[PDB]
């Protein structure tokens, strides 16, 4: 079946959007190009490898017990800036347990229990994201109304937060902080006698997810020991929402119909990760890969196994790809065997190595800095809700580029504007935090360890990547950042207190 059908009505913005300050932001103007790419017929043919892996996943899922959340619990766990309901209340009313919201949520719940067939309405919007130099079109986001979204937590929050780690174990990527993720990847790599690894990412993954895939996911959830109302709600959600439904634009027009994964539902991440794990584990068996270990984060897969030799390895990957494709998930770019862990990129990132103060080798997670730099650039001139700059500084604190460029430039600006003490909203790991810049040393220490303030002797390859990207983008070279940092550090130190703590920890590297 067609992943989507379209009426011709346009995907419309609900606010002024911005396409420029090179660096661009996606807008609804490009929605059409995305629509075209994401619209196609799915062919899927399952085989015994698939059935066998599924069986094993269900056996694990059958050891999980999950509860319903009360309306109140689901209200409190609703994010503060999520889109308001069409029924007269918003997130803040949900979070503060307003009778309007609570009564509507209860009525949505009752409807889900009493009707398991009527397709539920969704809104479709174009995502506004910043990229750098062609242009990629806007990604689409499909979500139901706020009341429905609270009900999804009621039925499934306890499931999505407990089940995936049980079914997928160490392969469930979302359990890992950056350093833990590296630790898993390095230990896996070092465990193989002659390691080979590869990344795979599916072309339009959400569009490739079929009705059957979504029903198989539901059948995994129903293996859990659940309350009878939960079972009914999960069924109803699956039939009325997850498998598909009508799409409405921001102006209330009907845009069409969805027969694939909606991107804006509670189960998107868990379900995509489970479905990718299922197809990829079965594809590892088809390909006959030896001593396979997988890491999955949605449709971002890394596989590390024992090499069977160069040509053998190249042929097995084609076999893996062929299996993935029969299962509905062809790659954007064909996977390539890698024999150096540093060269495997997944979730836009890769493992690299540096040295701590003692000279000990320390592995850490990095990435190509072009997008982070471009987003930081945007945020110097505009301003937004996520403050990706700050998020990158935190998640990529041990990297040469976050330390030399992002930390420097941003403290430079905070100092100049006297806003060291002003908290900033920052979206990280799906949550919105209010972060004070002076709190960074503690945050980084907790997330990455003290060695993050002491890494040196970066790998040549990583240093040259940073240098190249700066050259490509016309940003000053590393020597200038070091000079700037020495100045930033002196200034911080001059202020004493916590400002000095920042200078000392964040900018220890810039000292002579
Ligand atoms: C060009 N440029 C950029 C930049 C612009 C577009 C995309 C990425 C980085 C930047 C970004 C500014 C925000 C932090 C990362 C670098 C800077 S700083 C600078 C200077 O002369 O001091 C020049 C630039
Ligand atoms: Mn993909
Ligand atoms: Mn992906």
């Amino acid at each position: 079946s067609m992943s989507y059908t379209w009426t011709g009505a346009l995907i419309t913005p609900c606010a002024a959007e911005e396409s420029k300050l090179m660096v661009y932001a996606t807008t609804s103007r490009s929605a059409g190009l995305r629509q075209k790419k994401v619209t196609f017929d799915r062919l899927q043919v399952l085989d015994d490898h698939y059935r066998d892996v599924l069986k094993e996943m269900k056996a694990k899922a059958s050891t999980v017990k999950a509860k319903l959340l009360s309306v109140e619990e689901a209200c409190k766990l609703t994010p503060p800036h999520s889109a308001k309901s069409k029924f007269g209340y918003g997130a803040k009313d949900v979070r503060n347990l307003s009778s309007k919201a609570v009564n509507h949520i209860h009525s949505v719940w009752k409807d889900l229990l009493e009707d398991t067939v009527t397709p539920i309405d969704t809104t479709i919007m174009a995502k506004n994201e910043v990229f750098c130099v062609g242009r990629k079109p806007a990604r689409l986001i499909v979500f139901p109304d706020l009341g429905v979204r609270v009900c999804e937590k009621m039925a499934l929050y306890d499931v999505v937060s407990t089940l995936p780690q049980v079914v997928m174990g160490s392969s469930y990527g979302f359990q890992y902080s950056p350093g833990q993720r590296v630790e898993f990847l390095v230990n896996t790599w070092k465990s193989k006698k002659n390691p080979m690894g590869f990344s795979y990412d599916t072309r339009c993954f959400d569009s490739t997810v079929t009705e059957n895939d979504i029903r198989v996911e539901e059948s995994i959830y129903q293996c859990c020991d659940l309350a009878p109302e939960a079972r009914q709600a999960i069924k109803s959600l699956t039939e009325r929402l997850y498998i598909g439904g009508p799409l409405t634009n921001s102006k209330g027009q009907n845009c069409g119909y969805r027969r694939c994964r909606a991107s804006g539902v509670l189960t998107t991440s868990c379900g995509n990760t489970l479905t990718c794990y299922l197809k990829a584990s079965a594809a590892c068996r088809a390909a006959k890969l030896q001593d396979c270990t997988m890491l999955v984060n949605g449709d971002d897969l890394v596989v590390i196994c024992e090499s069977a030799g160069t040509q053998e390895d190249a042929a097995s990957l084609r076999v893996f790809t062929e299996a993935m494709t029969r299962y509905s998930a062809p790659p954007g770019d064909p996977p390539q065997p890698e024999y150096d862990l540093e060269l495997i990129t997944s979730c836009s990132s890769n493992v690299s190595v540096a040295h701590d103060a003692s000279g000990k080798r320390v592995y850490y997670l990095t990435r190509d800095p072009t997008t982070p730099l471009a987003r930081a650039a945007w945020e110097t001139a505009r301003h937004t809700p996520v403050n990706s700059w700050l998020g990158n500084i935190i998640m990529y604190a041990p990297t040469l580029w976050a330390r030399m460029i992002l930390m420097t430039h941003f403290f430079s600006i905070l100092l100049a504007q006297e806003q060291l003490e002003k908290a900033l909203d920052c979206q990280i790991y799906g949550a919105c935090y209010s972060i004070e810049p002076l709190d960074l040393p503690q945050i980084i220490e907790r997330l990455h360890g003290l060695s993050a303030f002491s890494l040196h002797s970066y790998s040549p390859g990583e240093i040259n990547r940073v240098a190249s990207c700066l050259r490509k983008l016309g940003v000053p070279p590393l020597r200038v950042w070091r000079h700037r940092a020495r100045s930033v550090r002196a200034r911080l130190l001059s202020q004493g207190g916590r400002a000095a703590t920042c200078g000392k920890y964040l900018f220890n590297w810039a000292v002579k």
